[PDB]
């Protein structure tokens, strides 16, 4: 767990509010790990298992 995000399939890409302030937002593509799905679906900012923030 660190910080709620969520990405929109229709752009599939996520982003959430950080410390800095600055909305920061990323796409990612189709491959592995790298999924896009319902904002509120499952997305969120993890660097532990190298997993990208997107769902």
């Amino acid at each position: 767990a660190k910080y709620t995000g969520k990405c929109t399939k229709s752009k599939n890409e996520c982003k959430y509010k950080n410390s800095a302030g600055k909305d920061t937002f990323i796409k990612c593509p189709k491959f592995d790990n790298k999924k896009c799905t319902k904002d509120n679906n499952k997305c969120t900012v993890d660097t532990y298992n190298n997993a990208v923030d997107c769902d």
